[PDB]
């Protein structure tokens, strides 16, 4: 054989993956996590999983063919998780989709169906992994998947609002004529229409926005800042409206969370976690607050000081999503 | 103002911009991986379906925080794309099903008739890189039509060939594919060219461990490698719809050697009049040199009688359909 | 020839660098200045520059040699600044530097009176180029080199205190068990003895670490974060006792800036500018304060709120930097 | 305590890094791979280890100062092995370097008595380490590294020819006014004066330089092409004149080979391996050949094809070696 003309072997194979990352769901949000992922060279092996067999090995030639142009030597796909094998990190984004003027909490009884069969499926292969969920409602379905796979909290992470944060610190951007990246804000609790920004924390260069001016957020505000927060509750509807979908800025703010978490970061990230014990939570719901995202997941919560009225609009965001809880059939 | 209270204002164009045409699956393609190799510091999306256009925009924009690339604009009207160092096409119809990317040729060479000169009115110093099918003849027409010296009017032709070529050569050989290295020239489309005599792995001939290679008297069928070169675009059409992600990557290797002016080889659309054999205004793949102005030079291969033979065969077939067409 | 069997020349080779960068100076800073910029994909041409005919030839070579490793194309040097040409970014490193035990303000006679040399010559043939003034003292100096190069303000910038502001956050991160990037802190004023942190900004997820410990800075605090400045002061003199100079962190801390300047990204970064008019400064004083960086160089200053005593710290600083910058004739 | 304040603490982690790398030795080579694996991401905890206190001290704080602006949360420093531990990778470039005009053979004695302090250290702290010697003469060194560590030949890797193939890329490059990625060839055997150019090998586009011209390399060359394998034979020679070390070129070379190693690219690079078995060579000489390098080191070798005088040079080169190698003291 040429291949043997060509390379003595030296060495009985052992291959391992080490930093390898699964992506379930080749839809329009999962491809845009894989070639974000691709494109910051954060895994040594990517697998896909999803239900339909052609459309999941089209996506995955697709992305062999530009294997020249990557640092990831290894895509593979399946229907059968045994492909995942050894995850460190695995991103789930399988499921029903929000249409226009429908909740992401509608989708709520179909998706947690789908988990009851990929969660187990998931965890099943890999014992090292944590697990990513970016399927709506984000929050509702990481408490699912925390509650089916049985992991401890820090290993169950919901993609959360860290999407809207990025989308509420470029609005801010654009209005100041500053880059997003010296833009700060959080907007916290439900990744959709409850969420609430948190005006005390917005600031440049540790500049306090409400400090300049107290009546920020509120229906008093001149410059009508509240309009930037109504802005990024409806951003997927204004998408979803104009293209269909929305893949490219989800892609995007996962490949940061998997960044983080591959390269055991410990950045601050306003992701799904569980809140049981904060702002008189006292019922396991999950919710974004700034967490450290690392290699062991989330290992670390920041207590974010509130207003009494941020406080109120967050306990009103955790009875919307425990509401919620209260309504899921395990 | 708010903003006044925070900030004092000292100081009341773009310097690497870059334009994509065409938001279909390709074009966005080439968007991200554009964004995501911190080419340009403004990309212009311009496309005919408006709302389309601006989702895709707005998606984009969504993201400013995990990239650098400062302005994402979008418009129907081409001067959005103003001072562009580069414009990318990837606008027209698309290959389909069970098709040759040749039946979408004079479709597309009507809506070049409408795209280049307004690229051409808005950044008269662009170099132009041609995507959209049948992409060797687009990129003759894209240089008629523009009046651009050759240089600046570039196809991505068989860049992608190449690098699927590499791609399944290093799958057979447990190599990665930038360590295999191996050339498809010609059209990109059925009658490709892979130059068997390059085929190498630090510098070993394949051809000399293996005379026969890409011969039908091939004991290990290599030619089954081109092929699936040449197969490629039809199985994943037939699988997913489309390609798009491989097609984004090749193309922004190439925005990267232009905006760099790295001075790589490609092998890329390029006019071969009186080189290779060939008379005519054909353009088709050969190795070239890509930098700020184009490409300013031509890698001559040696070719064997035959791969001589099938190289001229593909000028060919493309100056057969380029014939026959009107405008 | 080989080469035009090789190759067919197509196209009259009138070459002219799009993202040129010069570096001035090839001592340490200088070179880390380089490779880092040379890592960070920035430039399309390098341009070194110093007096001392072998050490520039053999750095040159040296990076040249790592040519397949980088993507960029052409790297050059010589005594003579017509090598320079065309520059979008020129970075000055050249001139003394501080002994231990010895001020960054008592290298001003010395580093003023090469200025007289260098800035006429870098503006000779870069006539579009932003100023990264870096050898010190930065603050005097930038001031200097904007009056000699009869540049406007905006396209001549100091590395002033951003690498102040790096170390600040990395001590705090390493105190918090935070990555530096989600610490933030602003330490202003000269980039030296008298530079001021500025802790009422201080802060994680927006959440304001004064108002968690009132005391924070104070001789009072339980936790001594007033260590922390001092560390930072301390800093190059503690680097300098140890390895006799301090090169990667500068050298970093410029590339940093280099590429929000040469990638127009309007980032937010503590560098030496104008601050007459502010905090009742009524001389031409360069100090750093958070400017939006940009193509253009330093296009707005942010007003940092300051409570009464961090704002009289920043007006001895200034009062400091004008008692020598006073004194310069040039 | 504020972090306490600020922080809640989920759980007591494993601090046990994923993709460690360790560099021995912070001379100019050793802080020149360190700086540029930092650049590349690769690690997720940089280890460094040297006999001086201080410098290693004042080297591993100028490191850290950068974080901000890099991606490898952990740096950390000791004379003490025990910091090393969980490497993935161990880099050894310590030891006495090259004097001008001095042979790196002349290296090998006082080089071999360091290596049977390192070594044996290094093996206990990470014993299941991949192991790349940079320290001279690097052949020999590796050898001397499989020997003591008693490691499989496959996890004990010199950085060999790696650097003296980018320095003939980068000069047929500016020869022909192409990107020394686009120029192909091959230096193999030692890294020193009896490297062997394979003149067989060199091509741009797949297009033999040799066909083009038959007498190229060959003292009949119009164009003395073989002067620019002198220039890589000359090389450190003359950058170590010019600048008194090298440390850039090597530094990029370096973390290129670490990259693969790390990202299990299996590359094929022209690294330090036992040939034993190829080219009639009965004996454990170590050279470069062609390697292909991943996450389990050197796993294959290509046979590249030779002319008899290639092949004569290439046993020249090994006879040199093994002349040393086989009566060393250890
Ligand atoms: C077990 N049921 C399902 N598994 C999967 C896995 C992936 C996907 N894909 C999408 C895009 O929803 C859908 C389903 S439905
Ligand atoms: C007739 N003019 C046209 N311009 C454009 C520009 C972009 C596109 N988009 C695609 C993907 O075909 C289609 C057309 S048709
Ligand atoms: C008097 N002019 C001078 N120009 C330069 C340029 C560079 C340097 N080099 C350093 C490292 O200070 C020193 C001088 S002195
Ligand atoms: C006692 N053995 C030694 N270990 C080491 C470790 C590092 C270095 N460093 C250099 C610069 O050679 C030298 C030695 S000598």
């Amino acid at each position: 054989a040429l291949k043997d003309q060509l390379i003595v072997n030296l060495l009985k194979e052992e291959q391992v993956p080490q930093n390898k990352i699964t992506v379930v769901g080749v839809g329009a949000v999962g491809m845009a996590c894989a070639i974000s992922i691709l494109m910051k060279d954060l895994a040594d092996e990517l697998a896909l999983v999803d239900v339909i067999e052609d459309k999941l090995k089209g996506e995955m030639m697709d992305l062999q063919h530009g294997s020249l142009f990557l640092k990831t030597p290894k895509i593979v796909s399946s229907k059968d998780y045994s492909v995942t094998a050894n995850s460190k990190l695995v991103i789930i984004t399988a499921g029903a989709r929000q249409q226009e003027g429908e909740s992401r909490l509608n989708l709520v009884q179909r998706n947690v169906n789908i988990f009851k069969f990929i969660i187990p499926n998931v965890v099943k292969y890999s014992p090292q992994c944590k697990l990513l969920i970016v399927s709506n409602p984000v929050d509702i379905l990481t408490y699912v998947a925390w509650k089916i796979s049985g992991f401890p909290k820090n290993r169950v992470i919901g993609s959360g609002c860290n999407l809207d944060s990025a989308r509420f610190r470029y609005l801010m951007g654009e209005r100041l004529g500053v880059h997003p990246l010296s833009c700060h804000g959080w907007v916290l609790g439900e990744h959709g229409d409850s969420s609430v920004p948190v005006w005390s924390g917005v600031n440049v260069a540790g500049v306090s926005l409400k400090s300049l001016n107290p009546q920020l957020g509120t229906d008093a505000d001149k410059e009508q800042w509240k309009d930037v927060h109504k802005q990024v509750v409806d951003s997927a509807y204004e998408v979803i409206k104009l293209k269909g979908y929305t893949s490219w800025a989800i892609g995007l703010s996962v490949a940061d969370l998997a960044e983080s978490i591959m390269k055991n970061l410990r950045r601050v990230h306003p992701i799904s976690t569980m809140i049981k014990g904060l702002y008189g939570i006292k019922e396991d719901v999950f919710l974004s607050v700034p967490c450290i995202l690392g290699q062991n997941g989330i290992s670390d919560v920041v207590k974010v000081t509130l207003t009494p009225d941020e406080e109120a609009r967050l306990k009103k965001s955790a009875d919307t999503l425990w509401g919620i809880q209260k309504e899921l059939q395990f």
